[PDB]
RNA sequence: ACAU
DNA sequence: CGATGT
């Protein structure tokens, strides 16, 4: 109903998809760039959101911040929420390094806990979530 | 169909 | 138009 303005906002960008990928955060009252991810030669879009999601749950806890966090990725959602990444990108030689990003943060889930609320933008209501690249 |  | 996902 209500955009919860005290939090952040992640997304994802590429160059192709499968191609390359990058993310950020942001804070959704003012738009300020909190992270960003030097890009990622191959991945897919679900990659990127995923590993968005999971890079903000790292960061808001190392500040001890309960603030929630948006995205717009229904599946980087269930995803997260599942511990789960279930990409369906080839693992071969030049998916290696998102694949092993991907798993690190799947691992990172499994052996860490938070209470940070992972919340849906309702882009169809609100327009496009603060840390959209505009491409 | 819905979300990208 | 194509691809990634539930
Ligand atoms: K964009
Ligand atoms: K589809
Ligand atoms: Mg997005
Ligand atoms: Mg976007």
């Amino acid at each position: 109903e209500e955009i919860i303005w005290e939090s952040l906002s992640v997304d994802v960008g590429s160059q192709g998809n499968p191609g390359i990928v990058e993310y950020k955060g942001v804070d959704t009252k003012t738009g300020e760039v909190l992270f960003e991810r030097e890009p990622i030669p191959i991945g897919t879009n679900n990659m990127g959101e995923f590993l968005a999601i999971v890079h903000g749950l790292r960061y808001l806890k190392e500040r001890n911040s309960r603030k929630p966090i948006y995205s717009d990725s229904q599946t980087a959602i269930k995803w997260v929420k599942d511990k789960k990444a279930k990409s369906t990108l080839v693992r071969n030689e030049e998916t290696a390094l998102i694949w092993k990003l991907v798993d690190e943060a799947e691992e990172w889930l499994n052996t860490h806990t938070y209470e940070t609320p992972i919340l849906k933008w309702q882009t169809d209501k609100w327009g496009e979530i603060k840390a959209d690249y505009g491409r």
